[PDB]
């Protein structure tokens, strides 16, 4: 027949050879960079390729060109998927290193040793949507000797594979094969083993541990343990039924080096201290300082602009946990004064453009930096473009740099406005394009400024190892989102501005009809996601960009206005304020001035949030409206 | 838009994970800051946007050896050293090439600022008439190269070859499929109109650079 | 190429800016008025040497995988064509005893 | 030294340092004035106090040998440059300086 092969390493070469000797015509071989499969291909004059992703359209197209009868996969590492698999009429078979459906995961050669199996084998099965599930075409058992180790079993398997293919390959070339399906309710699966999986826990049986050192013996990384601060590797083991009232982990003797295990003792025949050379156990004992004796503060968060909407709520959240120490600076302090007595809260009244000694010293001293100082009220973008630019961009770029200088983690606050007038139904952190208007539409100076910062942080991450996480809030709201006073100058976000209207008895204006919509997120939901990011469990947030909003709370500004009004009319304090002056459509220019342009819709993709944080918004919009309204109404002095 | 308009077109770049736009975004922020200074502090300015201007001295064959040069000058290096001309992602994407002579004339007019008609103005400068795909640029260049007096000094053509952008620009590259300028503002403020045709620019450029190569 | 064949680093050359390594060679007393360094053919990949030609049986462009010469020829962009200011010294205190001399 | 000086009554002790676990027991002492700082950052405080006090004891340093070979430049910058700055504040404001030299200055003296 005519085929396209996906091979690598040893199995790859014997596979390509078996295939050749069986009379197949190999149109092309796909392998990887680093017996070399490439060299072989080269030596045989078979076009060989090593793209990172053969699943790419070009390749699929090219592989289709070759028009192969059947496809073979001999230890190819990247994953070949359906799209291309079905281009071979005769099908696509893979050679797995285990007696399927058992050990259908990966690293079977090691796993079988770990669990001390008495036998294993090679299986040539058909490739289906499910990994290593396809119908079995041929299999072959192998006995695992008690003194076998990864490498010796590897050859055992290679030899087996050479034999299995030798005879079942000619069979496929014609049509004599039986797709004996797999007993799904017997399949076992295992995943990638990391070098940390070869750690020795002396409480287990000497048998168990002994299989560990065998499972990963040289050339593999090997089983390791610790002598105090020192890490050493066991290359040669030896189980001793020879009991020992000694507690597990303790050294029974130094010649031979016999460690007491949960059941029996393990003799370390050979190993190496650290990256040292390998030596006999007795010597390893000395170079580790052994004799008969047993073997094996809170996070400082810096918040700039801590008194802000995000700031004060984040502070409250962090102060709840005990493993956090919060350091903060800000021009104001009314929102965080309630925390001034907290032992783990260190506040200081300052200005990011003046108090350098403090700011630099603390970036240098803390563990994570959250630069929340900014101006994020739209009216200011057109009204004071330069103040916005200087504060939002220049002042922060300085902090970003303190962070790279002192190699600190920075959780920078991006914005949903960075997407601009993106057209996607869902603004995606990793795929959506960013759209803003002409330079004569200054409202975008903020959007573009925040975007350039995101890019610089990204370059610092890529080119200088800066550890970061960018988060983009989607119209978060709740108590303290600005204040009625700033709203008197238009310097506040929608919700808080409309409350001022109801409070003062002026009409609620709907800029350009108010038909544009947004996804409102409750501040409680937002802070929870942010908290997760600070926690950075499993470092799943490094280099990540994460939107944080509730796609479920989509509403037009007009609807926001109605929902607010409804609550307001039912509020106990209602009688204190004037009668509703009604809703009124207004040209954006008469509120934001010339050069304003807006976003007709904004909904976030919250996949990343789900993936990195296992987070999901919960609070519904109406509840946020109530919270917010209540807070601000009780802010009004009535007398 | 079919025509990138200085006063009406929206600006579109890709995700932050596509760092090729760092340049675009940086230049935009500067345009906005200059604009603010103009509006809020009386700065007298004029922003001009060149559209793929080319001709003699557009980079140099040497910088091209490191990919640090624009397309035309890079392809010339290919013909010169005898390496193939690679068409990033098929080379079907197009651009509007403008002769440096046309560009400098427009710019000159802007400096002249007759009647102060350029104050606070944003002006594109390009020849919407010279739209061509990179593939077509490569062919026109090749055609001229084959007829050139110095041709026999350089190796035989290694041919055109489609290449993944990543293998030339690295990860994080993304491009512009088409780029044509609106030259209304230029006409209105400068009474300017591009004149030189692309083929002539190709010839001028090629000649200059071939005579840059030391042959001995 | 034999002296440093795999597992050793291997013999290398350049195609313009590109560096490639010759793993398998093969001398051809088969003349070629072609000047040394120029490509005689791309299948087999035959390079004209000062005396006779050398056939590149297998090699790799850059850090890519090894492949037969004909393929190496393509991945390098080969066809029948040839393969392969002053120093600024800043002196501060130049007028001094060491400097002027 | 702080413990010692704080015993006498004719002394007023002003001190700055990155850490404070060893001197926290004195924070309540009326004659002890401590402030958490970095000699390479907090200039206002340092200069103002060299100017205000009577004797200056620049004890900031790295004196653990492994660091000499492991981080020679960090040692040079902290032990030498940072201190040369304090020495100069002293001559500027004509203050007495009790500088801590080292037995290591003798090297392999015979
Ligand atoms: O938290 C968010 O995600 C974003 O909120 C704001 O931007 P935006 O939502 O556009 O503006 P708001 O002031 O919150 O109001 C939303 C829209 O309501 C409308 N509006 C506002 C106020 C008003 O009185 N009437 C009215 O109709 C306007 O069209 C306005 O653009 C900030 O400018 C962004 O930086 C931030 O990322
Ligand atoms: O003068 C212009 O208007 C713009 O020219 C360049 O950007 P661009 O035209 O995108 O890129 P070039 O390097 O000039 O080449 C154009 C396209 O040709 C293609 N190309 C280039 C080089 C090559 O060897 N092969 C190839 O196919 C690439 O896709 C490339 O983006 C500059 O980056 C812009 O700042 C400038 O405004
Ligand atoms: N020069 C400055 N120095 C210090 N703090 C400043 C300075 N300028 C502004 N701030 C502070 O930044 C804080 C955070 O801003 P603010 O609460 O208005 O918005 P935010 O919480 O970032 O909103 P969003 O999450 O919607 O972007 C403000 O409380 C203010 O005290
Ligand atoms: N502040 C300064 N700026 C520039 N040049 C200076 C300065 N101070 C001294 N020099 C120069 O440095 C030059 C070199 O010094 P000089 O010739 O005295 O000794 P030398 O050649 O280094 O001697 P040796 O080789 O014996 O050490 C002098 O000619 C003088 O002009």
């Amino acid at each position: 027949m005519k085929t396209v092969v996906f091979a690598y390493h040893d199995m790859g070469c014997l596979g390509i050879e078996a295939l050749l000797a069986a009379g197949y015509e190999i149109s092309a071989i796909f392998t990887h960079t680093d017996g070399s499969v490439a060299r072989l291909a080269a030596e045989r004059g078979i076009p060989v390729y090593a793209p990172d992703n053969v699943n790419h359209p070009l390749w699929v197209e090219r592989i289709a060109q070759l028009s192969p009868d059947v496809i073979f996969s001999f230890y190819y590492r990247h994953l070949i998927y359906d799209e291309i698999l079905q281009l071979a009429p005769a099908g696509a078979f893979n050679l797995h290193g285990s007696l399927l459906p058992k050990y259908r995961g990966r690293a079977p050669l090691n796993w079988v040793l770990v669990n001390g199996e008495t036998e294993t084998g090679v299986t040539l099965h058909r490739m289906v949507k499910r990994a290593d599930a396809g119908a079995i075409v041929a299999q072959l058992r192998i006995a695992i000797a008690p003194d076998d180790i990864a490498i010796t079993l590897h050859h055992k398997l290679c030899h087996a594979a050479r034999q299995l293919l030798e005879q079942t390959l000619p069979a496929i070339k014609h049509g004599n094969i039986l797709e004996i399906a797999q007993r799904e309710n017997e399949a076992t699966c295992f995943g990638r083993r990391t070098p940390d999986d070869s750690f020795l826990e002396w409480h287990k049986p000497a048998s168990v541990l002994h299989n560990m050192v065998r499972a990963v013996a040289d050339p593999w990384p090997g089983a390791f343990s610790y002598v105090g601060n020192q890490k050493f590797t066991v290359w040669s083991s030896r189980v001793h039924p020879h009991a020992s009232k000694a507690q597990p982990g303790s050294v029974i003797s130094v010649a031979p080096l016999l460690i007491a295990c949960g059941d029996g003792a393990l003799e370390i025949v050979t190993g190496q201290a650290g990256d040292g050379i390998t030596m006999q156990g007795s010597q390893l004992a000395q170079t580790l300082g052994l004799v008969q004796g047993s073997r094996l503060r809170r996070t400082r968060v810096l918040i700039l602009g801590v008194n802000g909407f995000i700031g004060n709520h984040l502070t409250e959240r962090l102060l709840r946990e005990d493993h956090y120490e919060v350091y903060g600076l800000d021009i104001g302090s009314d929102a965080i004064s309630r925390f001034l007595n907290h032992p783990h809260f260190h506040f200081v009244e300052g200005d990011i453009s003046i108090h350098s000694e403090w700011i630099e010293y603390h970036v240098k001293k803390c563990d994570v930096v959250l630069p929340l100082v900014a101006i994020a009220t739209p009216i200011e973008y057109t009204r004071n473009p330069l103040r916005v630019f200087e504060l939002d961009f220049e002042e922060n770029l300085r902090i970003i740099r303190y962070c790279v200088k002192y190699r600190k983690r920075i959780i920078f606050p991006s914005t949903s406005e960075v997407y601009g007038m993106c057209s996607d139904k869902y603004f995606d952190e990793d795929h959506s394009n960013l759209i803003v208007g002409p330079v004569n539409k200054p409202r975008w100076i903020y959007s573009v400024s925040k975007q350039l910062l995101d890019r610089v942080i990204w370059a610092y991450g890529e080119k200088e190892g800066l550890q970061f996480t960018l988060f983009r809030p989607f119209n978060w709201m709740g108590p303290r989102l600005d204040n009625l006073n700033a709203a008197r100058i238009g310097s506040s976000r929608a919700i808080t501005q409309l409350i001022l209207n109801l409070v003062e008895g002026s009409p609620i204006k709907l800029i350009d009809g108010g038909k544009q919509k947004r996804c409102f997120t409750d501040i409680r939901d937002g802070i929870e996601a942010l908290y997760r990011i600070i926690e950075n469990a499993g470092n799943r947030c490094d280099g990540e960009i994460i939107n944080i909003g509730n796609p479920e709370n989509e509403a037009s500004i007009e609807e926001l206005g109605e929902m607010l009004l409804a609550s307001f009319e039912k509020h106990p304090l209602r009688h204190h304020f004037p009668p509703f002056a009604g809703f009124r459509v207004v040209e954006s220019s008469s509120y934001y001035g010339k050069g304003y342009q807006d976003v007709e819709h904004r909904k976030p993709s919250i996949r990343n949030a789900h993936r990195c944080l296992d987070w999901e918004p919960k609070i519904d919009m109406q509840e946020t409206i109530d919270e917010t309204l209540d807070f601000f109404l009780r802010t009004v002095d009535l007398t």
